């Protein structure tokens, strides 16, 4: 071993090294772990008998375990860093990560009267595991909160670990399932020990970072026609007569919009329209009752955000989806009811040229059957499915954003890649657990059958470090003036941004996007 | 095997999401009803608003028919109501469909 | 520089150092904010530096004595460049460099 408690078991790498394409990042932090349910297990359930309604049933327990989640870029990605990679390349994808604790030291803690003091415990040790085999349901990928904070300087709680399953109301089902994590190997660590392993991403598409610069029905030659010919006109024309006749015409630079295609629009799935300005939405709760939902098993589940899609067409900047856009908060955001300035809004504008626009039609089609006596009638589709020939682009990354997530393992799917955007993955990194091995107080002397109640109040902490190793595309291309970069503010301001304020506290003021370089379509 | 967590399930019960969405879309607690935006987030109590990365199967729609006699019209709509498909000027019964959950 | 010295332009590096943190102990149930406690810490040790300096001999035919930097030889209250009753060094006054003589 060679450690001990005189020695400490590691050092401390935040950095980031541009190596040809490859570019590995790496960080650290410092955690601490609470004790957690008083070392016990328990179910815990919502029942719609309370307030709630039926959408709101959940079934699952609480363990006392916690979870590392690095899951978020800022976590890997200082803001410079995370300029150099999105104006200079098109794509990147992960390829190895590597993960490490070190220089745990573990306390206790009495209240004795008012007096709150502390010491050190040496021998008490923590349990690590991963799960490689992917035994236990996976709950990283839903972008819960209590991800390593962006700011190094920050120190971060380790968040608890609990599960939901199969529910009838709140009551349970024969498939219900429990897990024990006590039950599965794990390693016991002792302020003297650390702890490592290597991962190895599987092979995984470049994520697209660029904006088409033609739009797709564009695709044509300004000056040239086309020898197909479409259906122009129905009715003879110039005369006092209507009678009908079939006249053919070819589509050129005249009219663009009857020229033959070879190609679709992505998917679309509908989304409620709201405006920035007060005054321009309706007046109602629309919110919850005129959302785009979908129906499973009797719980009616909002989309969020849904399929990605443009956020506002062209010279209309304030229109946004209901659901369709990712939102995050300004720093020290409340958390309920919090009004439109404290969150922020990322915007799709880039996918407009390859996808329909988030709330309106995706396309029209024909009704009814015509006759001599019968008026053509052409209705909308909101939602429209996969047709061959259909091209999209799917949902940008944000510097907050999630970066990947878990593929869930069942026969059939169509083009795996998340919602909130990032890399779906059939396996993902394995989440690491960790828990206090708990400490008995001095228990009677006469033999008890009940097992122990009492502890000893206890926490831990140390450092851990991951780093993650990036393959890059590089961006070549001949596009002779200047490109779109993302740059900050030449004017002045109150205090720079992505840097800290006054009283210390961190602060991003906006989302950043994935996609500025430009790519012929 | 049966999935032992339904779709809309996958998240963690006890932990909040950073993300935001439309709560509400009018100022509440008013005699007036002036709109207005807020956001909130959705935790263990909201659990339908959460942001969930995947979607359920297609679907297909078929008609509901009980086993209690009672329950069901008095009519033949066995064919009549059917779920068909229309190939070739045939109309031709779908039998039995796409996989879809028998009854909620 | 003005202030005299050499002008270096890849100086001696400068060390940085801090305490490590620690936290005190953070509530049991989960809270997004970082933590704002900590437990009131300072460190001590011996830091040691040594410097391998190159003179330029002085070699010259000046005949005469030259002049020196020397400690006065009359009596005085107390020694110069030495503690005090109190033990509170102290440095009379500032030390040219400058007296050997050199022909221009």
């Amino acid at each position: 071993g060679a450690d001990g408690v005189g020695s400490s078991s590691g050092n401390w790498h935040c950095d980031s090294t541009w190596l040809g394409d490859r570019v590995i990042t790496t960080s650290t932090r410092t955690w601490a772990l609470p004790t957690y349910n008083n070392h016990l297990y328990k179910q815990i359930s919502n029942g719609t008998s309370g307030g709630s309604t039926n959408d709101n049933t959940y079934f699952g327990y609480s363990t006392p375990w916690g979870y590392f989640d690095f899951n978020r870029f800022h976590c890997h990605f200082s803001p410079r860093d995370w300029q150099r990679l999105i104006n200079n390349n098109w794509g990147f994808r992960p390829k190895r990560l590597n993960f490490k604790l070190f220089n745990i030291q573990v306390k206790e803690v009495t209240q004795n009267e008012g007096t709150k003091t502390i010491a050190n415990n040496l021998t008490s040790t923590i349990q690590v595991f991963t799960d490689s085999e992917y035994q236990l349901p996976y709950v990283l990928g839903s972008a819960h909160q209590g991800c390593l904070p962006p700011f190094p300087a920050d120190v971060f709680m380790i968040p608890q670990y609990g599960y939901l399953t199969l529910n009838n109301g709140s009551q349970a089902v024969g498939r219900s399932s429990f897990y024990c994590l006590e039950y599965f190997p794990s390693q016991m660590l002792r302020t003297g020990n650390n702890f490592e392993f290597s991962y190895q991403f599987e092979d995984v598409p470049f994520h697209s970072s660029y904006a088409h610069s033609q739009s797709l029905d564009r695709l044509m030659n300004p000056l040239i026609d086309q020898y197909l010919y479409y259906l122009s006109r129905t009715q003879s024309t110039g005369g006092t007569q209507g009678t009908q006749q079939l006249l053919f015409s070819q589509a050129g630079p005249a009219n663009m919009s009857a020229q033959a295609k070879n190609w679709l629009p992505g998917p679309c799935y509908r989304q409620q329209r709201v405006s920035t300005t007060l005054s321009q939405n309706n007046n109602s709760n629309f919110a919850w009752t005129g959302a785009t939902k979908y129906h499973l098993n009797g719980r009616d589940s909002l989309v969020n955000p849904g399929v990605a899609m443009a956020t506002h067409k062209d010279d209309e900047e304030r229109f946004f989806p209901s659901s369709g856009v990712l939102m995050f908060g300004k720093q020290g955001a409340g958390r309920d009811n919090v009004d439109y300035s404290s969150v922020m809004l990322t915007s799709e504008e880039e996918i407009k040229t390859t996808n329909p626009v988030a709330t309106e039609q995706y396309g029209v089609v024909a009704d009814n059957l015509q006759q001599t006596n019968t008026g053509p009638i052409v209705g909308n589709v909101n939602s429209q499915g996969a047709l061959p020939g259909m091209v999209w682009q799917n949902r940008d990354v944000y510097l907050q954003g999630p970066i990947w997530a878990k593929i869930p393992h069942t026969d059939g799917n169509f083009h795996p890649s998340p919602l909130m955007g990032g890399f779906g993955l059939k396996h993902p990194p394995p989440q690491i657990l960790i828990k206090n091995t708990p400490v008995p107080a001095d228990p009677p002397t006469t033999f008890s059958q009940a097992k122990l109640a009492s502890f000893i109040t206890q926490y831990s902490t140390g450092q851990v470090s991951v780093e993650i190793e990036w393959e890059l595309q590089k961006e070549n291309s001949k596009r002779w003036n200047p490109e779109i970069q993302y740059t900050s503010n030449y004017y002045k301001s109150t205090n720079v941004d992505f840097a800290v304020n006054t009283e210390g506290t961190y602060s991003e003021p906006r989302p950043i996007g994935t996609r500025y370089l430009t790519r012929n379509l």
